[PDB]
């Protein structure tokens, strides 16, 4: 079992809080965010919606096109290795490999956040941009980018070299998911948008409609593969919709048709110049 309190990590302080009403239920707070929330043995109960969406949009996309006994899934971050733990679930033959920045994070992971065995789970601490710039060919099938979730993302994880860097190391046609913090004027969205049409064929969202509507902050998950979206007027479409209503907060399937709309006009981002200095 965790122990509840708070944990001093490399770079923020983690919290852990047991639900009241849960038996095995914990929230992880990092840096005062909740983060992530686990009930212990029941590794594909989800509490973050983004974390729901992320689900419905990869597994929809996996199950159509990929091979899961054979399936690598990369994650750019990803709070307490849940995400990895989910999938880890529902596809047991998966590998799941977490590139997480916090050494203590990692440690309390393995420890306390009911993960499986490497390889089904298998965290590298190291910085993601790096870890990307590495990628050698096909080395894997999904690519899920959830960095310092509830913040807007740092530039070097929106760029076109950083969509490139993805694009290489992805199987032919394998998928790339992010999770992305936006406010209203959504224009940190649109621009990631942007980048990853300059490289991928095909772009699709899940979004959370008062975001949309510029309600309040909210997450949107883009998708960028070489393999086509599902069209809204599908039966996968539907299905895919079926699931997102289930949430707490019902969220809605764009396809690649919408999001060129919605992101039209938007500026790629670009990696900016070196800003070393030598003594």
């Amino acid at each position: 079992t965790p122990i509840a309190g708070t944990y001093e990590g490399e770079y923020s302080v983690i919290e852990l809080e047991a639900d009241s009403y849960t038996t095995d239920g914990w929230l992880i707070s990092i840096n005062g965010v909740p983060s992530s929330h686990i009930v212990l043995g029941q590794p594909q109960a989800l509490e973050f919606e983004y974390m729901r969406w992320i689900a419905t949009g990869a597994r929809a996309f996996i199950d159509a096109h990929q091979d899961a006994s054979k399936l690598r899934i990369t994650h750019l971050g990803g709070g307490a290795c849940t995400m990895a733990r989910y999938f880890a679930d529902v596809y047991p033959q998966s590998r799941n490999t977490v590139v997480e920045l916090d050494a203590e994070l990692a440690r309390l992971s393995r420890e306390w956040f009911d993960i499986p065995r490497a390889p089904r789970v298998k965290i590298r601490v190291d910085d993601a941009r790096m870890v990307a710039e590495s990628f050698t060919p096909a080395s894997r099938d999904v690519i899920i980018r959830d960095v310092f979730a509830g913040a807007i993302t740092p530039q070097n994880f929106t760029t076109v070299e950083f969509f490139e860097h993805c694009h290489r190391g992805l199987a032919p046609g394998g998928l790339y998911v992010a999770n992305c913090g936006d406010h209203s004027d959504l224009r940190g969205a649109k621009s990631e948008l942007a980048g990853m049409m300059e490289v991928f064929e095909h772009v699709a969202v899940i979004a959370d409609p008062p975001m949309l509507k510029g309600r309040r902050y909210g997450n949107i998950i883009l998708m960028g593969s070489d393999t086509e979206f599902f069209s809204s007027n599908s039966t996968e479409a539907s299905a895919i919709t079926r699931e997102l209503l289930g949430g707490g907060v019902p969220a809605q399937y764009k396809d690649e048709s919408w999001v060129r709309k919605f992101a039209s006009g938007a500026q790629a981002r670009h990696d900016g110049v070196s800003t070393l200095q030598m003594p």
